[PDB]
């Protein structure tokens, strides 16, 4: 009863013998109870999990193509009730090769919710077409809003020759970013220049008058507020809701006109913030409005092909990174939905990372991993949407060898009042979530454990002298935060 548009349907997967190959569960043939949410169009569907592993007949089968006979290390990504996991046994088969292994219980209280399980024994694969099957052979049950169930939910399988993994990890280690400047700066400002946002003075949402509002953006007004709250960096939102880009881009323009600006606002933000040694990183969203820029990520025509889209992302990262060089701290401080959306295309993470660092070899890579474990060994920062909640403190063993987050460094991304400003009738509708004293404790804790915080204060897309661009109550709180954390202490 499961539905997949041809671009999402099961197909034979080419193994990349020198790389980590990832294959979503819905690329397997499913039998028995196994099911997933419908995927009826070329557009990615976040909720990709396979559910219904209830009996020994509930089995999924991929078809993969190896270039030569070799042993492959298998990782599984899954989630579910610890009650269910504590009694689930996995079985991975191909040819005569068979792996049997108990599931791992999630013994941390934080994200990641999905865990990556490296199976101890390797799977031998013959040259050419191999069928690989996954099923459970022992089963648990949930025990005592406790309404929604938490079944075993399979996300993906990952295949990598053990020798390729050592070499991959070696290279990741050699280009790992040095984040001391973020720890020393303690916190920065997330600013959403959001295409859905309506200006303080009313009128068209930023998305429908993007170039005009970029041309009228008052950098000096913006920098003085950033400076006043003591931010050490700014993460600035490119392509939030549409693919509009606040500066020149040969890469974007060669796909489709109308998204770029004559004014190089990124450069002016660099220079304006640079006068006070405040650094700039870029948020970028590779999916929102992408159907109006590139089109379907898997292209047109009868069979899915992501190389055009991959080449766009790589050429875009590369052009931005080289355009600004070391003046731009990162063209990829926050790449939205790396977990929910980007991961589902089995993308070439390393090529993206090399593009990101081409102009700035220490540029931190921050793919948003959502509730998922580390997306690629070439990550630098833990990144996900903290909403307006108190920042979680992930326990240290997550970062040790074998850990879910190994190679990453802890970091928090959350908002004081909201993400996108919702100003209506000259009044901010989004108030700070907590008292000033609670934010002070939050930043003091982040500082004591050397975890950078990037806090969003909803900003009016029309940045001018005529009106507060941030909520004055929010500014007042951050001024008290600055005093308690960055001010003269005694
Ligand atoms: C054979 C596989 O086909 C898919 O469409 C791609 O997304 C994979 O990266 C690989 O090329
Ligand atoms: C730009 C925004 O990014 C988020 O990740 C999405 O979930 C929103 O709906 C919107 O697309
Ligand atoms: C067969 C598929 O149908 C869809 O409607 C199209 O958007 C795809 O690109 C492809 O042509
Ligand atoms: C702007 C540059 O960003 C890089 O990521 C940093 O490592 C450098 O110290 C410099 O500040
Ligand atoms: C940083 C946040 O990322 C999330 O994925 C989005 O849904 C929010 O709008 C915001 O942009
Ligand atoms: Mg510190």
């Amino acid at each position: 009863k499961n539905v997949t548009h041809p671009y999402w349907a099961p197909k034979t997967w080419k193994l990349r013998a020198d790389d980590i190959t990832t294959i979503m569960g819905f690329r397997a043939k499913l039998k028995g109870n196994l099911n997933h949410l419908d995927r009826p169009t070329p557009t990615v569907v976040n909720n990709a999990f396979i559910r219904g592993f209830l009996t020994k007949e509930d089995v999924m089968t991929w078809e993969v193509e190896a270039p030569y006979e070799a042993e492959y290390n298998i990782a599984l990504l899954y989630t579910g009730s610890n009650d269910i996991l504590s009694e689930s046994t996995f079985e991975v088969t191909s040819g005569t090769s068979k792996i049997i292994e108990k599931a791992n219980v999630k013994n941390w209280d934080t994200r990641p919710i999905v865990q990556r399980h490296y199976l101890k024994q390797n799977l031998l694969l013959k040259k050419g077409i191999n069928k690989i099957s996954f099923r459970l052979v022992t089963f648990g049950k949930e025990k005592t809003a406790n309404i929604k169930p938490n079944p075993f939910a399979f996300w993906s399988i990952e295949l990598v020759r053990p020798e390729a993994l050592v070499a991959i990890k070696e290279r990741a280690k050699e280009i790992k970013a040095d984040l001391q400047w973020m720890v020393d700066g303690k916190y920065g400002l997330f600013v959403h220049f959001s295409s859905s946002s309506v200006p303080f003075e009313g009128g068209l949402k930023l998305g429908d008058q993007y170039q005009k509002l970029v041309k009228d953006f008052d950098v000096d007004v913006f920098v003085e507020k950033v400076l006043e709250i003591g931010a050490s960096w700014v993460t600035f939102t490119c392509a939030h809701g549409t693919q509009h880009w606040p500066g020149p881009s040969k890469t974007i323009d060669s796909i489709k006109s109308g998204f770029t600006c004559e004014r190089d606002l990124i450069r002016e933000l660099i220079d304006g913030l640079g006068k006070h040694n405040i650094r700039l990183m870029l948020y970028y969203n590779p999916n929102s409005g992408m159907e109006d820029l590139y089109g379907n990520t898997y292209g047109n025509g009868d069979q899915p092909d992501p190389s055009g889209y991959f080449n766009f992302l790589e050429a875009h990262f590369r052009e931005v990174s080289l355009r600004y060089g070391k003046d731009l701290a990162s063209t990829a401080g926050y790449i939205d939905d790396g977990g929910w959306k980007v991961y589902q295309l089995d993308p070439p993470w390393e090529k993206f990372v090399k593009a990101i660092k081409a102009g700035n070899p220490n540029a931190p890579v921050g793919f948003s991993q959502n509730l998922f474990p580390n997306l690629t060994p070439f990550s630098d920062l833990v990144v996900s949407d903290g909403s307006g909640r108190v920042p979680e403190i992930q326990p240290a063993f997550l970062f040790e060898k074998g850990g879910q987050l190994e190679g990453q460094y802890p970091a928090s991304w959350f908002y004081m009042d909201g993400w996108s400003s919702r100003v209506k009738n000259g009044k901010f509708t989004q108030k700070p979530k907590f008292s000033a004293e609670k934010y002070i404790e939050i930043f003091k804790k982040a500082d004591q454990v050397n975890m950078p915080i990037t806090i969003n204060l909803a900003m009016t897309p029309d940045v001018t002298k005529g009106h507060p661009i941030f909520n004055p109550e929010s500014i007042e709180i951050m001024k008290k935060v600055r005093k308690a954390v960055k001010g003269y202490l005694e």
